[PDB]
């Protein structure tokens, strides 16, 4: 009886993709000066590839939804080649021997620190936004793998506890079968889209992600706002007639 916003019915079948995360471990030992010109390098160069990781989700932002997201991605590029963010990492590196993962955790620490203090949900909300632009960073210094959700193949259901615009920006609308997230959001994004897309999904499923695992055989009804989990062929044998006959309707 999972209970959720319901977003737009569908009755749609498929397997389920549960995207987990490893917890980053960052570096907090104090490197030696003679390891110091190895951040920069790594950080420096490591500059050549996190933005080259956004360059190619900004494109992905306009030729999946329009140049009309895309120019919001693009101010997000400028924060991170911030000349002035930058002077800071460089600085802390070589007056406070931080390692290039810890120090560029510092000023990433107080600009989503910092907009908390706000009382907007707007810079609050960019907060995430920002943050999110910093798990980025770190996991380009540290070279630990991406979350690369736009590498489906066969056709699936997407289950997660919530996805951020940039996740939706590289996402695959061209396997994908719905989207199930725990976002009680009244106007989530994962929803926009499916608002925009007129696909069936939900938000509201709370803990479905700690009751679900991936490749699990799960069936969205999106018509009495439930979800089920391995259900009997007594039950899909009842509803693939009768939902079908609702494809007619």
């Amino acid at each position: 009886m999972i209970s959720g916003i319901l977003a737009s019915p569908g009755i749609a079948f498929g397997k389920a993709l549960l995207l987990k995360e490893d917890e980053i471990v960052i570096d907090r030992k104090k490197i030696s000066a003679d390891q110091v010109d190895q951040e920069v390098e790594r950080f420096l160069s490591g500059r050549a590839k996190a933005s080259a990781q956004l360059e190619t989700i900004k494109t992905k932002a306009g030729e999946t939804f329009g140049e009309e997201k895309e120019a919001i991605f693009e101010g997000h590029i400028m924060l991170l080649e911030d000349e002035e963010l930058e002077q800071e990492i460089i600085a802390l590196i070589k007056d406070k021997h931080m390692t290039a993962d810890a120090a560029a955790h510092e000023v990433i620490e107080g600009q989503a620190s910092a907009l908390e203090e706000l009382d907007d949900e707007y810079l609050k909300e960019r907060a995430a936004d920002v943050r999110d632009i910093g798990k980025r960073l770190l996991r380009n210094i540290l070279g630990l793998k991406i979350i690369d959700l736009s590498a489906i193949q066969d056709e699936v259901i997407l289950v997660a506890a919530d996805l951020t615009p940039s996740e939706t920006a590289q996402l695959n609308l061209k396997k994908v079968l719905g989207f199930i997230t725990d976002a009680g959001g009244r106007t989530s994004h994962t929803s926009i889209m499916a608002r925009s897309l007129e696909l069936p999904a939900i938000v509201g499923t709370g803990s479905v992600t700690s009751q679900v695992k991936n490749d699990d055989y799960l069936i969205l009804d999106a018509v009495n706002n439930q979800v089920y989990v391995n259900p009997t062929n007594e039950v899909i044998d009842k509803m693939r007639a009768v939902q079908e006959q609702v494809a007619s309707e």
